[PDB]
C-alpha cells in the first residue's frame, strides 16, 4: 500500500495527522480500529453512534470485510469525506468533521 499514491490528493502533512489520529485510537496496538475502538473514538469526538451504527460506518469502507479498519480503510474515509462521497447523515462525515484535522 502506497498512501501517495493511492491518495495523491492528501497533503503530507495531513497524512502524518491521520496516521497519529489512527494510532491514538488503536488502543490495542494492532493496526487495526476495531468495533469496540471505533466506539469510544466516537464517544471522544462528540458523535457517539449505536452498535449498529458503528458496524455500519465500518462497513461503508471495509474493502477486506474483515469488520475493522486497517490504515488504508480509515484514510479511504477521509477520502470520500473530502469528494464529497459521504452522505451528510453519515457517521463516517461526523467522524472526518469532528476530527479537527485539516
Ligand atoms: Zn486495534
Ligand atoms: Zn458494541
Ligand atoms: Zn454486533
Ligand atoms: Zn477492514
Amino acid at each position: 500500500f502506497n498512501p501517495y499514491t493511492e491518495f495523491p490528493e492528501f497533503s503530507r502533512r495531513l497524512l502524518k495527522d491521520l496516521e497519529k489520529m489512527f494510532k491514538t485510537y488503536d488502543a490495542g496496538r494492532d493496526g487495526f480500529i476495531d468495533l469496540m475502538e471505533l466506539k469510544l473514538m466516537m464517544e471522544k469526538l462528540g458523535a457517539p453512534q449505536t452498535h449498529l451504527g458503528l458496524k455500519s460506518m465500518i462497513k461503508e469502507v471495509d474493502e477486506d470485510f474483515d469488520g475493522k479498519l486497517s490504515f488504508r480503510e480509515f484514510l479511504l474515509i477521509f477520502h470520500k469525506a473530502a469528494a464529497g462521497e459521504l452522505q451528510e447523515d453519515s457517521g463516517l462525515l461526523a467522524l472526518a468533521k469532528f476530527s479537527e484535522i485539516d
